[PDB]
């Protein structure tokens, strides 16, 4: 009877979803995965000395998505920052998990993802601005370099620690 995390990654198409979930507990960088493809991985992980199960589902759907965010206990809000569009998408993915959950204090972390890129679109300032304003923390990330990768995933199992602490 381990502690779980549910863990639910979300934000628009391309972001890097997949390739962020797979480096977490695969150690590699998937290049192209199949956007069509939404399951549920597992990671046994350890956090500040405590161990634990990562129930991780990766989003890909566009029903049972009510349930997988009721059941969610943290939510990954992932954005490129070469997507202004996925950027923008941020306050609505963020306004559904809300309006499900029937709570304003749902556990996220605002995920700048492909930090390896030369060029970008959404500045880290903007980023860093929102996260503030909602009160969550701002990670930037690269699923190609792994840059990042463990802090995001850890720093929201210490919010979902913190929310039920
Ligand atoms: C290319 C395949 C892929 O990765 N994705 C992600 C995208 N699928 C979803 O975003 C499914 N989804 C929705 C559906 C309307 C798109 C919502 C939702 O109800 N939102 C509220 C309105 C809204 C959202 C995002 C952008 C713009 C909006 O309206 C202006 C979000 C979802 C909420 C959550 Cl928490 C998760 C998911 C998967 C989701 C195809
Ligand atoms: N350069 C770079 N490319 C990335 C990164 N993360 C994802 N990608 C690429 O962007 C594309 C979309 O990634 P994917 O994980 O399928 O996004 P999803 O639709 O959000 O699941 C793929 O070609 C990935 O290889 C990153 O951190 N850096
Ligand atoms: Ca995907
Ligand atoms: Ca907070």
């Amino acid at each position: 009877g381990m502690t779980e995390y549910k863990l639910v990654v979300v934000g628009a198409c391309g972001v890097g979803k997949s390739a962020l979930t797979i480096q977490l507990i695969q150690n590699h960088f998937v290049d192209e995965y199949d956007p069509t493809i939404e399951d549920s991985y597992r990671k046994q992980v350890v956090i500040d000395g405590e161990t634990s199960l990562l129930d991780i589902l990766d989003t890909a759907g566009q029903a049972m998505r009510d349930q997988y965010m009721r059941t969610g206990e943290g939510f990954l809000l992932v954005f490129a920052i070469n997507n202004t569009k996925s950027f923008e998408d941020i306050h609505h993915y963020r306004e559904q998990i809300k309006r499900v959950k029937d709570s304003e204090d749902v556990p996220m972390v605002l995920v700048g993802n492909k930090s390896d890129l030369p060029s970008r679109t959404v500045d880290t300032k903007q980023a860093q601005d929102l996260a503030r304003s909602y009160g969550i923390p701002f990670i930037e990330t690269s699923a190609k370099t792994r840059q990042g990768v463990d802090d995001a995933f850890y720093t929201l199992v210490r919010e979902i620690r913190k929310h039920k602490e």
